[PDB]
């Protein structure tokens, strides 16, 4: 019932630690509303959308194909890696890949797409050739998750991220199957469903990716809107606190509450 910018500062004040919101139009770009959209925030998994955007970019250039088949070993296995773990014998297309980085948050899947492009400041390169000169990928997983503070490694801002995004769902920067592709990975996201989803009410289109980590980290990043068809983006980080994982999620669907009382 809270209006959302005074929900999204109470959940702060609940928390400790920081908050950080951004919604923003899709067909004009328009911020409608912020609360630190220039600050910091760890990436967490949220990351794994913009790595499969950097895929489909080689893709759309002819120097990549989403049915080449990757065999991996036993060897390559990191934590949480529970669709790749189950293709030790017949492996993975790059195209599944993406699906499990995206609706699964497979570390593994995750890594091997990183070095398909060579890494993770090659990640950062395409990212700066795009035009956002603020988000960065430093690390590989499993050690994003891990101790935060700060540094400016493996962040990104709300308002960049969020920028980021519509540049990559809507722009002409993928051609049209490939952003088509993108959205529907986000849209078949299997591991959202304490977050913006617990508030969603019938008929309503989200396209999103969760991210968790230590000190308190939570986010999501996610493209809905009624009707069938997604209309804005909403970008949620926060870090810093102490609170319990079911605190964060709690604090995530509230906002989502929020938003959509209010639209
Ligand atoms: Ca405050």
């Amino acid at each position: 019932h809270p209006e959302t910018l005074v929900k999204v500062k109470d959940a702060e004040d609940q928390l400790g630690g920081r908050v950080g919101y951004i919604e923003l139009d899709l067909a004009s770009g328009k911020i409608l509303e912020s609360f630190r959209p220039e600050e910091r925030f760890p990436m967490m998994s949220t990351f794994k959308v913009l790595l499969c955007g950097a895929v489909l970019s080689r893709v759309d250039a002819g120097q990549e194909q989403l049915g080449r088949r990757i065999h991996y070993s036993q060897n390559d296995l990191v934590e949480y890696s529970p669709v790749t773990e189950k293709h030790l014998t017949d492996g993975m297309t790059v195209g599944e890949l993406c699906s499990a980085a995206i609706t699964m948050s497979d570390n593994t899947a995750a890594n091997l797409l990183l070095t398909t492009i060579g890494g993770p400041k090659e990640l950062t390169a395409f990212l700066h050739n795009m035009g956002d000169h603020v988000t960065r990928l430093d690390s590989w997983e499993p050690e994003l998750n891990e101790a935060i503070p700060n540094d400016e490694r493996d962040t990104t801002t709300p308002v960049a991220m969020a920028t980021t995004l519509r540049k990559l769902l809507t722009g002409e920067l993928l051609t049209a199957a490939s952003r088509q592709q993108l959205i529907d990975w986000m849209e078949a996201d299997k591991v959202a469903g304490p977050l913006l989803r617990s508030a969603l009410p019938a008929g309503w289109f989200i396209a999103d990716k969760s991210g968790a980590g230590e000190r308190g980290s939570r986010g999501i990043i996610a493209a809905l809107g009624p009707d069938g068809k997604p209309s804005r983006i909403v970008v949620i980080y926060m870090t810093g606190s102490q609170a319990t994982m079911d605190e964060r999620n709690r604090q995530i669907a509230e906002i989502g509450a929020s938003l959509i009382k209010h639209w």
